[PDB]
């Protein structure tokens, strides 16, 4: 038999538990000021209250162009309530390009491990990155330049670079069908196609959604982000059951591609 996974947290998942507003863990918050944050413009840290089940993995989430922390803040308690330490960040300037946001994502993870007040609750060897729009472009660049990351979830990503053939981090790209700012035909889909065949990857296209779909509470985005982070940050195979959907059975999903090598 396969060895027991020590990174498993929370009870066995179901479809109703993943689509719920909150997970099985209570969440507390703490803030990081812009001036004390070295490399990024501060943010808020979301962490589970209880530690009796062991340490958790850390996730850094970046907003998009001319966007602040509040546009992605709903992912904070949504992801943390399932057993993750999440930091939503602000950028140094609201006009920072994707390559600049990639550096600020790793700087936020560096703060979580070395300087944050919740560093004792974090497993430093299991980190992930997320982002919306240009933050999603910075997510791809961070995963390419930091292969030690466990997962990466670009949300309607935007980037001038379409070549991501060196990304070794399991990447879940979530695109919007009617995206007019970062069209999937020139952004999300070329990003997914350029990812290596040996890298676990998936492309989720939201049916009839706009570019700002990730800026509000979304059941589809929340369920598959939890499943992806659980599957690769925690190696939790209990969440693999949620990663093989049929788009014709979900009105919120218009497309789904996925390749798993391991
Ligand atoms: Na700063
Ligand atoms: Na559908």
């Amino acid at each position: 038999h396969m060895a027991a996974n020590p990174y498993e947290r929370g009870p066995d998942p179901t479809e109703s538990s993943l689509e719920a507003s909150s997970g099985p863990f209570s969440v507390s918050q703490t803030s990081v000021s812009r001036l004390s944050a070295s490399g990024f413009g501060g943010g808020t840290i979301y962490y589970p209250t209880t530690t009796s089940e062991g340490t958790y993995g850390a996730v850094a989430i970046s907003p998009g162009y001319t966007a602040t922390q509040s546009s992605i803040a709903w992912l904070g308690p949504r992801l943390a309530s399932h057993g993750f330490v999440v930091i939503t960040i602000d950028t140094n300037t609201t006009f920072d390009q994707p390559d600049s946001r990639a550096r600020q994502l790793m700087a936020a993870l560096n703060y979580l491990v070395n300087r944050s007040s919740v560093r004792s609750r974090i497993d430093s060897s299991r980190l992930a990155v997320m982002g919306h729009s240009m933050g999603g472009g910075g997510t791809l660049r961070a995963a390419e330049d930091n292969p030690s990351l466990k997962a990466a979830i670009p949300l309607t990503p935007w980037h001038t670079n379409k070549n991501w053939s060196s990304v070794r981090v399991p990447t879940l790209i979530i695109g919007a069908e009617n995206d007019t700012i970062a069209p999937v035909s020139s952004h999300a889909k070329p990003f997914y196609n350029s990812l290596p065949s040996s890298t676990p990857k998936a492309y989720l296209e939201l049916n009839g959604a706009s570019h700002f779909a990730p800026n509000s509470s979304n059941t589809t985005i929340g369920k598959y982000s939890i499943a992806w982070l659980k599957r690769f940050v925690d190696n939790d195979t209990r969440y693999s059951q949620f990663l093989c959907p049929a788009p014709h059975d979900d009105s919120a999903i218009s497309e789904y591609r996925s390749t798993c090598p391991y």
